[PDB]
């Protein structure tokens, strides 16, 4: 089957993908990719409009240094009941990303 490639995850479902680093510029590679679980239509919907918009963003984090190459620090983005976790675990060559639904606090609602 398919091996895993995004950031270390356990939320269920998952979208999981390492990004090419090149200076500031991120690079989405399809067979570098992948999804664990099964997600609702509603967001397959939101991760795939949102994607473009989290790209910027990590690129703005790698522009502006808080994305770092060389040091392993998660950052966190947010989208349409999603939950965007990067981090180039000091890689010097990629931004591994884990996108998830926001887990619901079930105690709480
Ligand atoms: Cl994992
Ligand atoms: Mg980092």
């Amino acid at each position: 089957d398919r091996p895993w490639w995004g950031l270390p995850c356990t939320v269920t479902p998952c979208f999981g993908a390492r990004l090419v680093q090149e200076g500031n510029r991120l690079h989405y590679l399809a067979d570098r990719a992948g999804i664990r679980g099964l997600f609702s239509d509603a967001d397959a919907y939101h991760l795939d409009q949102a994607f473009p918009l989290l790209m910027k963003q990590l690129e703005l984090m790698l522009t502006s240094g808080e994305l770092n190459p060389r040091h392993q620090h998660t950052v966190t983005l947010y989208a349409k009941g999603l939950t965007c976790k990067a981090d180039t675990l000091s890689s010097c060559d990629y931004v591994y990303l884990a996108v998830y639904p926001t887990p619901e606090m079930k105690n709480l609602e």
